[PDB]
């Protein structure tokens, strides 16, 4: 007996709905025929496979997937984000948070039992079920839980969300369930001081982060923090998942299984203030869509790159070979238009321009760089990824502009920056109108 | 920052600093240009012209030592041509714009006319490649691509916001400028790829950021 | 207007108009909705239930009359289609959107750089098909059409500017969208004439309006 | 000698010179070969040749014409616009606008001597010659003059300032040296109460203001006036340029050549107040560049116009052809995109449309009418202008947009507005695709 819509999803519409013979209520997710995309349905079999096969007070329960317009009934969850009410209490301890952890470590243990690996535990699937005092954690979301076999490991692919994400995921090894155990770790962290242990602007410095397990307790806020807690999160971050504590026995740490001898009591109202913070910062980058967004700060390595890559190319503007075969390796390789499709080595082939184009007379040329991207591999090597943009005035006397889009890698050689290959597509980057 | 005037002299490497020499500093570095020392002036300031008795003779080596990096960063961003670098480290107040843009477009693809009618300012005026270069006013221009394409039509979208670039032009408005990807599938089931290029004007009424204007270039943004 | 609750009962039309009758007025028209009357609590207000004892008998004659002029006009008003009618009765403040953007144009029709800088912010955005679809920071990109065609080439040119539509978001803060036409001489020497779409985001910034971001779709403005 | 820059012209740079033999310095309006177009030639040299013709204290003289790089060198004028050095003062009365008024009509009486009509007197061409306490009044750019012979009338063309323009002008009648002393009324009304005798926001009644000299002296700023001013102000306003005072007559009127005996002197601060208004007016509606803004405003005529051509549209798309014979002439005439660049008469050719395609099934229209005009061409006629889009669903079911330009010519018969008339060009009006 359907009455408030809840929320939409990006295929379909969730409301409250009813058991008209039990007056039990329920809230409904409607498949419908919104989509019906490839992988869609590969995805949403299995997660209704899924969430039929797990039956526990700490999971969001299936209870049926009618196909009248098809449907998803699931277990009536109105408590909201239990990261949200804990900053809306008054009082908040280690004691409450060992509490949310068994609750949650009993949900992924249960998964676990039942050969399935969630590799999303984040804030936004621990649910509460009511806004009621004692009301229940609730695992909620396996639109990316993977069903294993025993223990066996296995590349299931690169997926997760980046804080979460697991040493050996990143690693590109074979993985299994020890990949939510280290997702553990990061909410525990976060249960107790309000901030996660690992965090960086740029991604890549992220993940390198996690691999190396480079974390800390920082004082003040962690002087309070049991050694107990202390120890329980070690053992969930622990780098190598063959030595990380499993749900089983971090339910029997005594952190957990003796909250009532070993946890604090006492208010951490600090824990509470950050943990406001990070709700924040959470719902503001949410990010909605896929969103990209060009690498604006650079290292001072980075930086080197795109210097001598701007360099080389004031050489090719100004037409000055010497300075062009300096920068370049003299196995240079290269596709361009110019080429037609074929890959050049040499310096032969460039010299051609400089010998008959980059000398021209009141034809004013002004090149921009745009987005440079640099990535390092290794301490000697780089490539980079730009826009060039050239302005240039045409042979009717007209001003006119061109675009090609540009890679050159870079291996240092004998102490020097040189550009041993790079590839454009786009325009010529000589006018050839 | 210069605008303002805002710059001191932090300790400790200024509290070596002879009171003369933050003088003469001060009255080159006078907002009002009418204040300003001139050329002249400054050439009879005593840290100047009685440099033997008022300018100390303290060797300053952590003035030598950031020297030699604001020299190494200096050569560093010598920019030989023009380079333009994305935004990639956005205030909170950016991020906000981005958040409200990004699910104005997730409405969109919905195909959800209540939050894109909840998000967008009755008034909103817009050019678009769909309006054949005229500026059209309200929401009736719009209506007709949710009440039949973006619902009706049941194939798999994706859209990339490549590059945001915001204005905060004020404390309730500001300005986004990006680029929208868009995959999809079309007509023979083939994946094909589609690139507009927008600008989002924002005015924060009644305390939510809503959308005045926009202006699409490009390809369409229905397939 | 309607959110400020910003209406009154003027004289001398409402001089014989009942208390209660304005009272039940003034419940229905709360800004507050938890605070606004019900339709089960109007039906028991004075002026409804007690109408024989409460609401006046006199007859309105002036009243009719201008229902007459109301309903006149509602009948000529009906659109009958989605109607887009142009501004033409623009603000002070508009106005000098309007000005500073034809200010705007004139020194790029002229080639004066100077002007250009003085009117465009330093950190500038823009979208335009000289671009080829990227979004372009600064004053370089637009440093070259200066330096070399917009005072190198001698052929008339006249530009109009269409249907400007102007937002004001904020005390210093505005858009303008408008269409620019331009006639010219094309090489032949024949008369042609091109159109682009643009808007410009404005913001007062030390009292002077200044340009921040705008997009041009549809032709290039160089001829 | 060259010193400082004073502003730009569309084509010239004006700049601060002297002339060093003598030490008297000028203004030098750099001719330059910037565009040289056709009518900017013609017009140059004749501009030239008038401000070589006129010499007087009143008037800015040219003293050369050198092309070394060619120059139009002026005299020096420092004093800015005698509007705004008005509201600068102090104190400004009757005998001071007469002082003023008396100078301008020695430049204008000068002109018409020599056989040159202004045609653009208006507050930006009054300059004074320099900053000092009794600098003269200067008469400036002939760029709009014309000659004359005599005093024969002739058609010269459409030219001036819309608040400014003579009654004979907008009649398109023949006209001369009388347009001069039209404007010089509209300049002596502003200079005694600060606002214009003629204004309205739409220029066709501004323009039926005129023609009808429909300008009156309202309390209770005007009771202050003397009656000899009025009296000026009435001859030179007079519609009937054979009966308007010229400029000979009226520097021996009364309020001019008796200033010191009927001019008042008392101060009129709200004249100050007001003109400071009207500059500021003026300089923000300047109109850069040629501006064109739909008509937003609708008279209840013209409202009148556009509601029967939308109830027409809708007899289209809902394809009742009963009201479409109701609301068209029997006679009606037609250029369309369907008619091939015929003008096709009747019904018929417009039946097909409704016999086969406006009954369309499931296929939604939205038509949108953009930017409507109206012209009012009698009590019984009008016609209507409008961009019509419409948005559509084409054959392979997505939703398209296409754009018509529609004229509709009406004519009211037997009391109902019928359509005689009409002519679309674009796009056709039932969606092709």
């Amino acid at each position: 007996q359907l009455f408030e819509e809840l929320g939409k999803g990006a295929f379909s519409v969730v409301r409250r709905c009813m058991k008209i013979p039990t007056g039990q209520e329920y809230a409904a997710k409607i498949i419908n025929t919104k989509k019906l995309s490839a992988r869609d349905h590969q995805k949403l079999e299995r997660e209704a496979r899924i969430c039929r096969l797990l039956k526990h007070p700490n999971i969001v329960r299936l209870h049926d997937s009618i196909s009248e317009f098809h449907y998803l009934v699931f277990d009536l969850v109105t408590g909201g984000e239990l990261f949200e009410d804990i900053v809306a209490r008054e009082y908040y301890s280690e004691a409450d948070a060992s509490h949310c952890i068994q609750q949650i470590l009993e949900s992924v243990n249960h998964c676990h039992l039942n050969g399935i690996v969630h590799r999303d535990l984040k804030p936004e699937n621990l649910l509460l079920a009511s806004k009621s005092k004692g009301a229940a954690v609730k695992l909620a979301d396996f639109g990316l839980a993977i069903e294993v076999q025993g223990d066996q490991q296995a590349w299931f692919g690169f997926a997760g969300t980046p804080g979460y994400l697991s040493p050996e995921v990143l690693r590109k090894d074979p993985y299994g369930k020890p990949v939510d155990m280290w997702a553990c770790g990061v909410i525990l962290y976060i249960l107790l001081v309000g901030y996660p242990p690992f965090w960086d602007e740029d991604q890549h410095r992220l993940y390198q982060q996690i691999k190396a397990g480079a974390y800390d307790f920082p004082s003040p806020e962690w002087d309070t923090v049991t050694p107990e807690a202390k120890d329980l999160i070690n053992k969930m971050l622990t780098i190598n998942p063959a030595k990380r504590i499993t749900a089983s026995e971090a339910l029997k740490h005594p952190w957990i299984c003796q909250r009532s001898t070993v946890a604090s009591m006492m208010h951490r109202q600090e824990t509470v203030d950050c943990l406001k913070k990070f709700n924040a910062r959470r719902k503001l980058k949410g990010a909605i869509l896929t969103t990209m967004l060009a690498t604006r700060n650079f290292s001072a390595r980075k930086q080197e790159i795109i210097k001598v890559t701007e360099q080389l190319i004031e050489a090719i503007n100004n037409g000055c070979f010497e300075a062009y075969t300096k920068i370049c390796d003299p196995g240079l390789t290269a596709f361009e238009p110019e080429a037609l499709g074929n890959l050049v080595e040499g310096m032969d082939f460039h010299r051609f321009y400089f010998e008959n184009a980059l000398s021209k007379s009141n034809k004013p040329i002004h090149t921009i760089i745009l987005n440079p991207h640099v990535h390092l591999v290794g301490d000697d090597a780089a490539c980079i990824a730009y826009i060039r943009l050239t302005q240039y005035m045409d042979g009717s006397g007209m001003p006119k502009t061109m675009q090609s889009e540009e890679t050159r890698v870079w291996h240092r050689r004998d102490g020097k920056w040189q550009n041993v290959h790079f590839h454009r597509s786009g325009s010529p980057t000589v006018p050839i109108k």
